[PDB]
This record gives C-alpha cells, structure tokens and sequence, in this order.
C-alpha cells in the first residue's frame, strides 16, 4: 500500500534521473561541477512532493529534522559524485518513516538496472532489469571468512588504524561505495558494509532493506537504525565482532 | 576476416555459458566460498573459446588463464581469461567478465571485456577506437578524461593487501589521501571506467597478461595509457597502472 506508492515514486524518480544522467557532458578537466545534480535533485523532489500531496495528504516530506508522524524521506541521487562523473553507482533512496522509524524503503539504481525494496513485516526484495527475488543476508560467522565493502579510507589516527586492521583481517575487501555496499549485504553477496559519516537521508531506506533481509544496521556505537551519524551493516552474526574491532 | 567481429562472437558465446552458471549458483554460505562451480565454469568457457578458435583461426595460438599455452611475442596470439572476478562470481557479486584479446607482434590489437551480469561490454581494435554498450543499446565511443591535477583525480583500485609485497603500501595509501575521490570497484572494472573517462586512475600491484591484454587496447584506444608500475607499456609487466595519460608520470612517480 505504502510500498506500492514508494515503488511508483521510484518509477517516476527513475524517469527523471535516467534522462539527466544520459544528458551529462562527461568531458572534465577539474573537480566536477555538481550543478546538474543539484538541478536533478530539485526536479525529483518537486515531483515527489506533488505526488505525495495528491496521494498522501497530511504525510510530511523531508528532502536531503523533527521526526513526527508519517514522514517520507527522499535522497533523489545518492552517489552524486558518481552521477556527475558518469559512474553508474547512484540511486534514489525513498523511505517512509513512522515516528522516525523506516517502515518502507526503496533503493532505485536505474543505471545499474537494479532496484531493492522492503516493508516492515513483508520481507526485502531485489530486481535486475526481472521478477523480484526475496533477499537474505549470508550465514558467514567468522570474520576471517567475511567479505567487506566500504567507501573510502579518508572519512575514518585511531579509528582509521582500527578500520584498516579490520580490512587486513577479513577474507575479501572492496569499496563499491555509498548505498551499494549495504544493498550487497542485504542480498547476502557481501557480509559487512561500513561508513564513518552518513546522514539519515542516506540510511533510512537501507535500514529497512537490511533488517527485512535478516541483517543489522547500527551506528559505530551499536545503536540501531539510521539516526546515529555512522553506519555498519552486517548479516547480524558478525555484528558484535565488527563493532568490537572498530571500538 | 574481421578479428574484432570474431572476438565479439566469442564473447556472445562466453556470455551464454557464464549467465547460466552464474544463475545456477548456490549462494548459501557460512565460510570461505567453495570455488569449484566457478572453476568449472571458468574451464568450460576456455574450452569452448579454444574449440571455436581452432575452427575459425586454425593457425592462431591461444593462451588461456585456466589451461595455459606457449606465448608467441611475434605471431598472432589470442589471450583469454574466461571469468575474471571469480571471487565476485561465487558470492553473487555481478562484477565479473570474460576478457578476450588478440596480440599481433606482442601488442594487443583487439580486446573485448564482457560483463553480462552488469549488462555491459567494452571493446576496442587498433586504429578503430574503443566502445561500450549498456544492455545492448547502441555502442558509444569512449574517451579518457582530461583531468590534469592529481588533487582533482578519481582513483579505483582492488584492495590494500596486495601492495605490501613490492613494498608500496605506505606510498599507495599516500596516493589515496592525495586524490579527490577513492573507490575500489576491483578487477577489470577499474580499468574500463578509466577508458570511459568516469575514473582517472586504476592501479593493481599484481596482474597477469590474461587480465590486462584486453584492457590494454581498450584504454589505449580511449586515449589513455596502461603500464606496469615500473613503466613497461602493455600487459606483460606483472602489475598495471592505467590513467587518462595526463596523470601517468605523476602517478608512477608518487608510487615509485
Ligand atoms: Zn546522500
Ligand atoms: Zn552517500
Ligand atoms: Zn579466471
Ligand atoms: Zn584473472
């Protein structure tokens, strides 16, 4: 019901973001100008607000501060720095919060031809370009067997040294970055995802997807959910050992 | 008589076999993954490629990552890695690809990188440019970026662990602190993104000819440069740094 609406919002967001991603000039000789991404961000937000005004009068809308009632939170493009360079790891993130708790989430990555979604009590799913498949986190129980995806080293000299130690301990390390690390945890394809500095707009949809897939997502101090300023997602089995190594 | 057309047809056949094997995987896992089904798929694709090239190019040598072969540094030599990214393949991560190249006189002249679970293919031929297609839409011609300052550059690598062996770990981490953006898309994908101009630097400290030959012609035809860490041009140097060409000498200098 809210999930069906969230998936329809993602359909509309994808139509707008696809066109703007395709229209970019990717020739570049310096740091990229984020103006076309900001422009796309504004167009998606406007469309989302217009639809929710029609279909959910009296739901609040937050676009990338007080959490009350039913509130939709949208990050039209997560991975803006990828979007602007022509790297297709970017997605719209759409969540419904009830009293600040993600209850519906959609992660829509049109240039990866992929979507992930979840709703409380109804499981998590992914599609590639194409029937949905139900998601489940892995059963990897030992850190030395685990696969980890992060974003970069620079955001982490104590916590940096500890993070690098975790990367030396696990079986496999990659940095697919942003939302994609967390979505791969939910699919069971990766075991650990971590980012040291990340906002509620970037975590809300991922929180419900990971939880419905059987995993855990907490801040670095182990507090559940998307509000803690940092995010560690695991299959749940590895969670305590990861927080211990990082703390 | 078109070697590029044959290479793209080998990729079509490889993709039909790898799609089936990727789709059939048991993804339940509770330890390090059992590579056996991936090793089997890897070997089956190589065998099929060898059988086709035996039929369509009977004098040509074929050097494969799974069955080996002699190298000729002078004749025509096909070099294939049927599945690059097998540790992704086995876990259900779709970053994996068949890499197919022809060398003439030691130099990659045709290359195809085929990633069916990313719905993507990259290819190039000497003098004829580099191209990519996404979900079999029309090809687009590739061009590396024009980023000239390291501090504005985007870098993609694989992992940190392989850097200690040549003694470069501290230097590599220093490069990651210098550039504008760091990711690790890993394997062939870092280099393909350099060719598209979406990333500026790709680096790996240990890479075989099978893993570099197709990437070498794609990067070159896109306007970039791919060398070993010690500056040897091409896929035979044992390590690989690919850039947009502008950043090349500064990257090699920072890494040593
Ligand atoms: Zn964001
Ligand atoms: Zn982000
Ligand atoms: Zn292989
Ligand atoms: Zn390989």
């Amino acid at each position: 019901d809210d999930l069906m609406l969230a998936l329809a919002l993602a359909d509309r967001a994808d139509e707008l973001t696809r066109v703007r991603f395709g229209a970019l000039d990717l020739r570049i000789d310096t740091k990229p100008d984020l103006t076309p991404v900001t422009d796309a961000d504004r167009a998606v937000e406007s469309d989302v607000r217009q639809t929710l005004g029609r279909d959910r009068p009296g739901d609040g809308v937050l676009g990338e501060t007080t959490f009350t009632g039913r509130q939709w939170i949208v990050d039209p493009i997560d991975g803006t720095k990828n979007f602007v360079r022509g790297v297709p790891v970017w997605a719209s993130l759409i969540a419904l919060l009830e009293d600040g708790v993600p209850s519906v989430g959609v992660v829509s990555a049109p240039a990866l031809q992929r979507r992930w979604w979840a709703a409380r009590g109804r499981g998590a799913f992914a599609s590639v370009d194409a029937r949905p498949h139900r998601l489940s986190v892995s059963s990897v129980a030992e850190l030395h067997s685990a696969s980890l995806s992060f974003s970069s080293l620079s955001g982490w000299p104590g916590l940096r040294e500890r993070f690098i130690g975790l990367t030396d301990t696990v079986w496999r390390v990659r940095a697919y970055g942003d939302f994609l690390s967390y979505c791969l945890v939910a699919e069971g394809a990766v075991d650990i995802a971590a980012e040291p500095q990340v906002s509620v707009w970037d975590l809300a949809a991922l929180d419900i997807v990971v939880r419905e897939a059987g995993g855990r997502l907490t801040s670095l101090d182990g507090v559940a959910g998307p509000h803690g300023g940092s995010a560690v997602a695991t299959n749940g089995l590895l969670h305590d050992e990861v927080l211990t190594r990082l703390n």
